[PDB]
């Protein structure tokens, strides 16, 4: 069964841009990703940093996750993200998303050995 770690890299990594470019990226990567594979997954967000800088977040800011476990660590720089968020109309199977850009600080919650990112919390 996938990793939670591997799943974080599948549902929130894209170090490939440094931002989104096109209008329907969302609609192509929630597709590549497998988040519109049964359902559309109607919010989501994309990471546009390194791999090693997204796993560095779990030695920054400890705080508390929305389910108030413990292991949250909030980014203390700022990061390119892409947030997908499906449209009112979007039906599945023809999953639609509005793709917005913006640079944010991330939290996610971290587990394991190595010490990781497992889930995406928020971005501030």
């Amino acid at each position: 069964k996938e990793t939670a770690a591997a799943k974080f890299e599948r549902q929130h990594m894209d170090s490939s841009t440094s931002a989104a470019s096109s209008s329907n990226y969302c609609n192509q990567m929630m597709k590549s990703r497998n988040l519109t594979k049964d359902r559309c997954k109607p919010v989501n967000t994309f990471v546009h940093e390194s791999l090693a800088d997204v796993q560095a977040v779990c030695s920054q800011k400890n705080v508390a996750c929305k389910n108030g476990q413990t292991n949250c660590y909030q980014s203390y720089s700022t990061m390119s993200i892409t947030d997908c968020r499906e449209t009112g109309s979007s039906k599945y199977p023809n999953c639609a998303y509005k793709t917005t850009q913006a640079n944010k600080h991330i939290i996610v919650a971290c587990e394991g050995n190595p010490y990781v990112p497992v889930h995406f919390d928020a971005s501030v």
